[PDB]
Formats: C-alpha cells, sequence, structure tokens
C-alpha cells in the first residue's frame, strides 16, 4: 500500500480550492542534518512537503499559484542534474523528467529560486507560509517579499497578506483517506509483527538493546527502513520513564519490559506498546498492575467511536485506574473523592491518546483538554499506563513497575478499527506465546 | 573494549600541557537535532567533546582552566536534575554526581551557564574556542567576552586571544593510544562479522535494503547500536554511486552488489567495503575488474608502513589500475602517458585512503596530496575501486560495474595491522562461502 | 502649528476602523542609532509610530486591539519611570501619565513586552506588522507567535492572517488633512526663510559649509532643530553631483552655488533648492541654462491640479527642456526626435516630482512612472534640473553647471498651493536680493 | 591644524611592529544609518578606523599584512568609481588614487572582499581582529575563515589564533601625538568660542534651543561642521539631568542654564561645560553652589600631573564638596564621617574626569576606580558638577540647581595645558561677560 501520484495531486488541488484567487503557497523541503562532522543523518522529508509531493529530496519548494478562481499551477524548484554531483551523492530527480513524475505543471532549478520567487509573488494578494519553521525558508520568503516591496520602479508589488497554511494543512491530515488508512494498517501490522518477535525473542540476560535489534530488523525486512521514533526498551525501573531510550541494561529475570516501537511506513507512524515479563511470567504484583492497565484500553477500545472524545474516554481510564489501585491499597480514600482530586495523576501522568498519521504525534486540533468531538477518519493511539516509582509510598510488591499497552485505531462510522491486534496482550495469551517460543 | 574516565582525564590534561598559563579552553556538546516536528533523531555527541569527556548528554560544556603553569581545573556545565523531565525523557547526571564520575574537579548547571562562564574567563589572556561549529555556542562564547569587554566599571577584562583548539586536539585523535587501537580493533571485527552475514544472506529478489537489515542487527547484537555512517548497498549500476544510500532495488541474478557499512562502537568507526555476485559466482568480465581492485589492494596493505604516505601508495595503485584497463582495453595507449595524463580518473575518481577515529572521516593534517609521512597510531582505511559507467565508450561487457573493496588499518612499528581483514576478499574465497551459505 | 493628542487619536480610529474584527495592529519606535562607541545620533521617531502617537520616546510599541465590530482599545508598552536612568539621561513619560498624556486606554513597561504581547495576540485572527523594518520588532513579533502556536496545552491560538498596515497608513499619509498642510506651510516658510538668508549671506571665498551654518541656525530659530535630510551646498561642478554633501569647498567667485536644504518641523519635511551666483550676477551661460530650469518649474506649478499626474506635467518639462537645450546648442536634432530618445536624459537624469511629508521622499503610491492621478490633499516637490558636467561633449561656457530650483505644493481642489514661494527664484529678483545684502 | 597622510602611516607601521611575524589586521570601516526610510544620518567613520587612515567613506576595510619581521604590506578595500553612483551620491576615491592619497601598497574593490580576503589570510597564524563591534564585519571574518578552515583540498590553511587589537590601538590612542594635540587645542578653542557666543546670546524667554543653535552656528563656522555630542542645554530643573537634550523649555528669568557642548573638529572632540545665570547675575543661593563647584574645578586644575590619578584628585574633590554643602547645610555631620559615607554621592554622581580624543568620552585603561597614574600625552576632561534636585530634603532655597563646569587638559612634563580656558568660568566674569553683551 502506498499514496499514489493522483492522490498527492488531488492534495494540491484541495488546498488550493481553499486559498484565495491571486494568492501562491509556499511549501519547503526538510534541511538535510548533521549527525558529526561531514557525516548526516539519514534524510527525513518534512511532513507537509512528504503531503503533498511524496518527494523525498532536499533543496526544494513547491510554488501553488492560484491566478484566480478558475487558473491555478504548480512550480517546483528542485536539484538540478549534476553527473558529478550524483556519482558520489545520488540520483536526482531534476527539472526535465519532475513535471511528469510528480504531477506538477513546471520545475525550476532551486539554485535559481532567489531569482525566480519573487516573479512568482509579484502582483499577488496573498502568500501562504509557514513562518518559524526553518530559518532558510523565512530567509528565503522574506528576501522575496523584501525585492518586491522596494521594486515599486520595476512596477513589483508585494502581496501584503501573509497566512500560515498549517491550520488548514494540519486539518487535511487529521482525516485519513482509505489510501491513507491502508498504509497505516500497514505500519500497524508490520509494528505488530516486530512486537511479536520481541517477545518470542526475550530472555534473561539479554540486553535491553538486543530487542531493539529485533524489532529494528523486522520493520526493515518489510521495508520500513527507519522507525517513526527512537525506540524505547525499558526493563525494571527502567520501565517508569516515559521515553527511556538508553536500552543500555541487561534484562532481569523476575522484571518486566516495557517496549514502545513503532516503524515508519511510506511516511506513515506505527506505534505499540507492549509490555511483559523478561522471564515468560507475570508475578502477581505485576499481573495486578497490568489488568488495570489492560482494563483501561479494552474499555478504551470499546468506547472509542463517532461522537465521544478522548476527555470522555478518558474520565472512564481514570475511574477504572483510581479503583484498581485503591483495590490494592496503592491509593486510599474514596474513590469520587481520589477522582475529583485526580489522585491517580503520580501514577499516570500522560493522556490517553494522541492524533497518528506522517507524524507519532500527529497534527491536529484537539480541543480544551482534547475535548473535541471524533469522527471517521482521525486515527489515534490508545495508551494507557501505570508507573509505581522505585520510591513510592505504596505496597513494596509494586515498586518499580512500569506498564503501559497501547494500540492505533482509526475511527469508523461503526466505532473504531483496531490496526494493531495482532500483537497480544491478554495476560495468558502473552504468557503462552513465550512460553511457546521459549521451548524451541 | 572502552575508553575509561582515566584515559579521559588523560587527554584533558595533555590539553592543558599545551595551553598557555591564563587560558581557559571551552569545549561545547551537540545539540539535540530534530528529525521531524517534536522528535528528534538519536543523539550523537560532539566528537571532541566526547573525546574529552565520555558524556552522552546534550546541553553541556567542558571548561578547563589553566589559572598559570602549576594551578589548573576543570568545571563541567550540564543538565540539573529534575524529577518530571527525567520521568518523562531519561536520567540525568546532575552536579553532584558529576564530579566523581567523568573526573571534573566542579559541576555547574547549564542553565547557569550565561550568569557563570564570563566570571571563569574574566582575568583571562586566552581563551581556546571553535569558532563557526555551533551557533549556540558561539552565542554563549560572544555574550561572555562581550560582557568582560563592557564591564571595566566592575573590574572585569576580557581575554585578547582566542585560539581554535581544533589543530592540537585533531593532532591528537590522529594518534591513537592502544586503548582507542583496541576499541577500533572490536569495531573492525564487528564490522567484518556484519559482512560476513550480508554475504551468506544475499540471494536474488532480496532487496538491497534487506541486506542493510541484515548488517544492521549484527552491529546491533554486539552493543554498537548505530552505524558510523549511512549504509550503502549498491547492487548493478547501483554500485557506480560512491554514496548510494537509497537502497531500494531489487537485487538481480547477475549483477555484483557493493556493499560499503561500518558501526560505531564507543564512538569509533568501522568502515568496511565488499564487492560480491548477487547470485554467488562471478562471472568473467566482473572477476576481470575484481581482480584489479584486489591487487590495489593487496599490494597498498603490503606497502602501508611508517615513512611512506598516502601519496606513495597511491601512485602505485594508480600503476595497477591503468595496467590493468589497458589490459582489458578499457583504457588505450602508453601506460605511462595514460598514467601522466591522469587516465584512471573517470573509473576512480576518490581518494585510496582516509583517516579513521571518531568520525569515519577523521581529523587530521593530510599533508598536500595526502603527502604527509606516516608513523605508528595513524588510523586509515584503504578503499580502491573501480565504476564503469552503464554508457561509458569501453567494451560492453564492463558497463555498469562498480567494485570497490576497503579494509581498516592501522600503522605500527613493523608496518600496518589489517582490523577487518576477517571478511573474506578473494574471490575464490568469496565465492566458497556463498556457496556454502546457498547449500544451506 | 502642530499635530494634537485628538488628531493622532483620529488616526488610531482610522486604522481600527479599516481593521478586520478579531485583530491587533503593532506598530514600533525606531531603535536608538549609534553615532560613535556609546555616543548616538539625535534620535528620530519612526515615521508611522510617530503618525499615531506623536510620541518621541525609543523602547516604545503601540497596539491596537479591534476586539470585534464596536470593542477597540490601545495599549502602549513603553520605558518606565527610572528615578537614575531619569537623572541621567532624561525624563520618561512611564506608565501612569501616559493614558491621558498620548490618550491611549493602557500603558505596559516595554520590559514586560515579550510577557503581555502574546497574551494580546492570543485568539486574534489577524495581526497586522510591518515586517523587516526593524530585526528587533520582528524578532518580538516571531516570539509571541511561536507561543501561541506552542501554546495549545495552555489553550492559546495564534492568529493565522498577518497583514502588512503600510499599504493602508502610507495611502493615509498621502493625503494630508489640514493640520498636517499647516504645519507643512510653517515648514516650508522657515526653510524658504533659510535659503533667502543663504543668499544674503553668501560672498566668494566663504566655504560651501558656511550656507549650510546660517541654513541651520535658521532652522533652530523657528523651533525646526534638524533638517528634514543632509544639506546640499554644490558650488560649480559641485552642482551636478545630486546629492552633493561634503560641502567642503571654497565658493568662486563666477560659479554658482546649488543648495538643496529642509527643516523638520513637527516631523514634517520642507525641501526647497535654490541656484544662485556667488558672486551675485548670473553669467550669460549661466542665465540661459537657469531660464529653461524656471520655465519648467513656472510651468508645472501653472500645470498641477487634481486629475493631472506627475508623468503628465513631466512631459511637459521635458519639451521645454529638449527645446531649451536645442536652441542652445546643447542637443542637436528635431525636438520631437529628440524626446522621442529621451535626449534630455544626461541632462535630467531624475524625476520632476516626489511625495513630501513626515518623509521627504514620502510614503504612497506612484503608480506606473508616476501615472497616478492627483488629487486634493496630496504634497509633493517640484524641482526641475539641469547638470552639465564638465567633460560634456556640448558648448564648452555650458560645463560645469549644475542647477536645480524646486519648490513644494500642496494640491487643491482649485489646483496647487505653493509653501515655498516666499524665497525669489527669478533671476532678476535672485540678482536684486542679493545686490541690496551685498551693498550691507 | 589636521592629522596629515604621513602620520596616519606612521601608526600603521606602530601597529605593524607590534603584530606578530606571519599575521595580519583587518580594520573595517563604519557602517552607514538610516534616519528615517531612504535618509541616512550624516556619515560618521570609526575611530579607529579613521585613526589609521583618515578616509571618510563607507564600504571600506584596512588590511595590514605583517608576512614576517621585515616584510610588510596594506591593502584598502573601498568603493569601485562607478559615474552613475557619483553623480547621484557623491565622490568615491577609487581603487587607482587609494594607493598614493592614502599612503597604502594596494587597493581593491570593495564588492571582491569576499573573494579576496580568505586569500590574504591564507597561511597566516594570526589575525588580529576586533570582534563584536560590527555585524557585517564579524561576517565577513568569520565566511573567510571557514573558506580557509574547509579548504584544505586547496591547499588553504586558517589562522588559528585571532587577537582583538583594541587593547593594544586604544593604548596608542590614549597617548596623543603633538599634532593629535595641537588639533584638540583647535578643537578647543572653537568649542570655547561657541559657550562664549551662548553666554552673550543668552536671554530671559529665548528657549534652551536657542543656545543650541548659537553654539553649532560657531562650531560650523571654524570648520567643525558635527558636534562630538549630542547639546545639552539644561536651565531651571532640567539642569539636574546630565544629559538633558530636550532643550525645549523657555529659559527663566532667576535660573541658571548648563550648556554642555562641544566641536568635532578633524575626528577630536571639544567638550566644555559652562553654567551661568539666565538673567545674568547669580543669585545667592546659586552663587554658593558654583563656588563649590568652580573650587572643586581649580583646585584639579592645580593638581593634575604626571604622577598623581584622576582617584587622587577626586578624593580632594570630596573634600571640598562635602566641606561646601556642610557650611551651607545641605549636608550635616562630621566631614571626615561624611566623606567615609560618601555623602556627596547623591549631589555629585559622576566621575570628575574621562579621557578625551576621537570619541569624547575616549578609549583607553583607567585602572581600578580611575587609579592609573597620568603621564604626558594623555588628555582629559575635569568636569565637576552639583545637583540640587527640585524635591531635596535640603535647604529649600538651593532646590533645583544644577552646576556643572567642565575643561578639557593635556598632561604635559610640567602639570598640564589648560585647552579650554579661553571661555570664562570665574562667577565675577561670567556677570561682566553678560552685562556688557546685554548693554548693546
Ligand atoms: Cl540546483
Ligand atoms: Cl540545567
Ligand atoms: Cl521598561
Ligand atoms: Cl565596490
Amino acid at each position: 500500500s502506498e499514496i499514489s501520484r493522483q492522490e498527492f495531486q488531488r492534495r494540491r488541488q484541495a488546498l488550493v480550492e481553499q486559498m484565495q484567487p491571486g494568492s501562491a503557497a509556499l511549501i519547503f523541503a526538510a534541511p538535510e542534518v548533521t549527525r558529526s562532522a561531514d557525516s548526516e543523518y539519514p534524510y527525513r522529508q518534512n511532513s507537509d512537503f512528504w503531503y503533498f509531493t511524496g518527494f523525498n529530496e532536499p533543496e526544494a519548494v513547491l510554488v501553488l499559484i492560484k491566478s484566480d478562481d478558475t487558473h491555478n499551477h504548480s512550480v517546483l524548484f528542485n536539484r538540478v542534474r549534476d553527473l558529478t554531483a550524483e556519482i558520489w551523492f545520488g540520483r536526482r530527480l531534476g527539472q526535465d523528467a519532475a513535471p511528469e513524475k510528480l504531477g506538477v505543471d513546471r520545475a525550476l532549478a532551486f539554485s535559481e529560486i532567489n531569482q525566480q520567487l519573487y516573479q512568482l509573488l509579484n502582483g499577488l494578494d496573498v502568500v501562504y507560509h509557514a513562518q518559524g519553521e526553518y530559518a532558510y525558508a523565512d530567509v528565503i520568503v522574506n528576501s522575496a517579499l523584501e525585492k518586491l516591496r522596494k521594486g515599486s520602479r520595476q512596477n513589483l508589488t508585494a502581496p501584503a497578506t501573509m497566512i500560515d497554511w498549517r491550520p488548514v494543512v494540519h486539518e487535511m491530515r487529521l482525516f485519513k483517506s482509505p489510501e491513507e488508512i491502508a498504509v497505516l494498517r500497514r505500519a500497524g501490522e508490520i509494528t505488530a509483527m516486530a512486537h511479536t518477535r520481541a517477545m518470542e525473542k526475550c530472555r534473561p540476560g539479554m540486553f535491553e538493546y538486543h530487542l531493539e535489534g529485533e524489532i529494528h530488523h523486522e520493520f526493515n525486512r518489510h521495508g520500513a527502513r527507519y522507525p517513526s521514533y527512537n525506540t524505547i526498551v525499558g526493563s525494571g525501573e527502567n520501565g517508569c520513564i516515559l521515553h527511556y531510550t538508553e536500552n543500555e541494561c541487561e534484562m532481569r529475570d523476575g522484571d518486566l519490559v516495557l517496549i514502545d516501537a513503532g516503524c515508519e511506513y511510506k511516511g506513515y507512524a506505527g506505534d505499540i506498546t507492549r509490555t511483559f515479563p523478561v522471564n515468560g511470567k507475570f508475578t502477581q504484583a505485576q499481573r495486578e498492575i497490568y489488568d488495570i492497565v489492560l482494563e483501561s484500553l479494552e474499555t478504551s477500545l470499546r468506547l472509542y467511536r463517532p461522537g465521544t472524545s478522548i476527555l470522555e474516554v478518558t474520565g472512564e481510564v481514570v475511574r477504572i485506574m483510581v479503583s484498581g489501585l485503591v483495590k490494592l491499597g496503592i491509593l486510599k480514600g474514596d474513590v469520587d473523592e481520589l477522582i475529583a482530586q485526580n489522585a491517580h495523576r503520580p501514577f499516570f501522568m500522560h493522556g490517553l491518546s494522541h492524533w497518528l498519521g506522517l507524524d507519532v504525534h500527529d497534527v491536529g486540533v484537539y480541543g480544551q483538554d482534547r475535548s473535541r468531538i471524533l469522527e471517521p477518519g482521525m486515527v489515534l493511539t490508545v495508551e494507557p499506563g501505570l508507573y509505581i516509582a522505585p520510591d513510592a509510598e505504596v505496597p513494596e510488591q509494586y515498586r518499580g513497575i512500569g506498564i503501559r499497552i497501547e494500540d492505533d485505531i482509526v475511527i469508523t462510522e461503526t466505532g473504531n478499527e483496531n490496526l494493531t491486534a495482532s500483537v497480544v496482550k491478554k495476560p495468558e495469551e502473552i504468557e503462552a506465546l513465550m512460553v511457546a517460543a521459549r521451548k524451541q
């Protein structure tokens, strides 16, 4: 599954339809990024640039020109063909092949952008630009506007209005096309296979980073080269650190390990968290905490649908958590009073759900307290957790337990579809899986 | 093998010994780097900061103060302990534990650097600073100096002299300690195992990125989490692109695949290139080119020693290449005339050797044309190659062949030691290895 | 004559009336400007900031908030009262006295602008900002918008639209109020008195800068402390340099001197040019060139009215010039052919008229080739000139003559009023004036 | 009196003599500075650039190259001749005439500085640069060094050492040549004539700015076009503001007026303060304060010599002031106790003396508390004052009195020479001067 040229074009046209006549929208590529000295990190295209292009080169700018209500056209600035640079560093699309390949009207050399951009903006009323995202892009846009402002003797005029296109584009990204959902479904499946592998490979004495290695190999083999974020493998007390990425410790017989990891497949993020016993068997204390977190997730999965909200579902999770913690003596008092004082917060200190898409923490307006009413086409994580610090004032057997269980869902007309349920989460199914692997 | 606290301290003292009395040297940590939106790439410490600290956190500065010829001391600025930030993002060393852990005299909060740095530089004659490396560091240094310059009413004085410490530090890095060599030896072994695995796993129909996956898994399993540079897997015509990293094509029965890949182990780079038949058997045309490149490498390995140079050894390689290409009809004319016109350059367009260490293209002065006389303790790559473009005006059977074979060596008193010779390169040994794997 | 508080308020309200509901307009003060080391040039307020405030302090920002179609209010950021700073450097308005004194609703300390501005912009749809004028202002605006963009967890929202208020404000400035015209009338009178003094004081052997001294003293004595631009006193060949400001030469018996100078009175520019004989008597060659330039000005003064344009009047001047130069043998050929080839351009290389107001080259749209149709309330210069270079290929007696004669006019319903006609320009009246002064 | 080409050359050579072999010193011109919109303030050359060149154009850089201990040479970058730019804006020296005119070895176009500077610095050990003075200069220097650092493949090398030349150059500027003293003597005389004129012109009902007008006219007529700093004319309570420059009030019969003003003559500052009765007659209260300030100045003038210090002389002034204020009942207590508690500070809150030269607050090291031992050739102001605030808790008749009296002196082998004593300061001589003028 992928996103095709025709869909990138549909997105460009949908933006244009929203644009004022006599306007241009500018979308800039991500800069290349130094890792050390002359070596660079593997390139990651800007999500919004990617969303409108499917083009994975730096030094590129998409310009959408809406001349008036019927006439519009696109111009790509991108790197010129250059035999020597390409022998050294890789092939470039160039100007001749770009219009056909990407579905744009014209292509120009990025080296000419300062000579050409002001000419494209001349006489327009509005420029749509995401100011403050990249410094290099701001310099280019501001130089172009300065040329026009100062060029009245040359009969040049600057647009007087600049509009941030991000609110509108991010609203577009919040509602996935069926094709986007198919890509996310594959991302979820790939990520699930990786987490299943990790459970099946995990043994006491292995290092946390070994499970990261298994996960990343599995992503790669299905054609998801890179993770969507830095893989978290938190065993024992490390599971109480939300984004623990050192992954440097030897995994101990008797500890849990919390794995939070996701692939990036055609630009789209998977994100799964599973927590399981390193030795294949939950202790009673671990199982008692696990059951509360699992009930939280299972209830959320039942509830998520059009017409509810992350806030409303969060309210149910909080009650499940407070009740469970009271039953175990981790909290003390009256459940409703405890809820009213947000007494769960020491143990569950993050949100239940975030949007998911081209970014793992995806774009889109949440509403105050994530109160926004859910609609079909929205994609989100569901990731309840409980983290009992090694020094917490709680019954001793619970100290140093960090559990999170996370699935990715798409809201549908009939509820939600779970994209990641092909990796097990019921404790008996986790145990059976690991018992089977441990017998091989 | 690793570099210990005591060695980081020896390096700090060696720098201090080179510093003028009444001076301070400032070494800044690498900034964290955005991958997309709020996600960051996995952190890579600045090589020089790492060289003097072994400390893998951002928002840190090492200050070495040489008060005079007998008195000197160190101050680390680093992130404060912060319960909430650490629950979210990971543990911090903090100020209390830093002196003992790193072997510095004092530690201060990085948040206080602007209030404290000028006070440390006040009244000194010289500040050692690597200007133009990081913008954030330059702002900090320039602000501190401006406070002092403008603070005579407060009896403050700025050093009048700024010296770039990089020439001296990079000369230090050019000569490896025995401990550094042991770490590089392990990096070479780990990288070799990965390349051996790739040859043993490779089959027609697999994608280039699959071999990258095998390689990276093998790095990880020996505790080298990250590559030292972006892995190159160039099959067929892709082998003619020096840094081909798309690794997106299906590998064809009948093509060669060139793999250029290396781990980063305790900060140090491995870098191996091996080229081999995708189907386990060189064609005659492929073997004819391969033999020239192999002779180039084998001769270089025999020759490299104290008292020669990369330039001198390059001269021998060029003769081997020109002679071989004439014998195959790829070049035409008299060998010595061809050499005099650098007729090999279309086919071998890069250098034979670069320094290797904390960076894959490591620091240190090469001399004009890499003429510098080699001495024990220097570490370098040896990476001859021949690249025949798919449209080259040469006998047709050679078109689209790209071959590189690269080992990592350390110069010793008796010659060189080869750190990477545990992965095969003789064509008959490559074939035997792949034949054996292909029978399983 | 001045501009009162009530008029500054009328201007603020007129801008607000043009603003979208749910918007804020930001107008920043000019930075103070270094002359040398710790000394600064005398402060000049930003013209647009001045236009809306009449407030002559740095470190100030006017914020006009249009909450909706009926509710709006103003906030001034300005320097706090500070006993020590004021003992040293002068009185400050402060926050307590500002609302009454300036006619704004609220005043806040400029030191609090970064803590307060984002709160004022929060939840607005539009911010009106003149981007690229001052770097410091851009930093403030961009920081505020970044706080809001990144502050959704705090329920903050950034306006998505930024509009340059300059096109609208500069259109306001292009049409003078009767009060503005009265101030300009006084500026013109003051400037005229200064030019009359210069003619009456001028003698051979005096330096060009001496006439600058007389002019500036006369400005000062009528309460116009500073010139509106750097005074030009170009004698002999120096008169052929349009903005000659060195004013360093001894004025020679037999040469002309061209004086281009104007006061700044309550923020408004005068601008007069007069050219006259240093020794009080035009030579024949000088008088021949002078008469053409004078006819140009006199004809322009007759023609300027509502419904014509600078371009149309320029066409008449060009014909007068080409005809006159042909008659003197400076040009050769047919007048209409000469006009068609813009043959006057070597000798008259600048425009006839520019707008005049708070800036000497005042703001406002000219139209292509200054074709805009004139309307009552517009104020402009009329400044024909002829400059014959010392090496020009023309009859020898004309070489090194530079003559410009300039008046300031306001377009009225019945034509124009001449603000500067109280200093003489007819050659016989210049001579009579100087003869009289030279007898004292 | 002026500074000639030969002296600028002597200064360049003296700097070179202090420079390391294998080094270059870079001295940049001042940027042009906006007054409003497209108008600029009259150009003021950077003092240090001026000190080494006598060249009053922007877009210029002096490069002093010391190749080794015997060979050195100079290169000027400056604006190219350009017929059109010069017709518009004034003559340029250009490259052809610069070597002879300024006494430099070579001249290059400023537009070529980025193509040429790195080539001049290539292979040098040291670059002398005043970092943080001008942003544009820092960009140029840092770009050049970056080219060299990154240009080893082109056999380029950057100097590793940057030294601030300001400490050494400012020490040079602190000790005036006889020629510099002659120029300062003329500046002092010109400034004195201006202050004498102000006393002779001053009448009740005139505005403070009128005296500024008289002063500036007098500067101009002696060929000092511009003041060395913004003229202060503080009458009544305004005299208690140290740098009162509004000069906007009507001067009242019965008030004092404090005038602090100085010309700039060939780059060098005069600085005189005189305080006198607006109506020509000190009241008793005014005379009582005046006498203390005058005794302070007269004693300072007697004492200043080689071997004392500003601090030591300040101690004498403080005793005179405390004693006088006790005698008048403005202070109460024991003189020595009052001195020990710095009880004079409310009334005398600034220093007694600052260096004087190309800047009014001239460069040079003062020592802690201005303790530096005075030597011949140093030039300084002597400016005691007493300022009694309108709300001070003191006998009522003293409120709103601000008096300062300032002369400029040069330290000599036999004491000091007073450069400004040709304007009167004894109260009876002030009165007699004004009585005489008031009878005309
Ligand atoms: Cl390009
Ligand atoms: Cl910190
Ligand atoms: Cl303030
Ligand atoms: Cl130039």
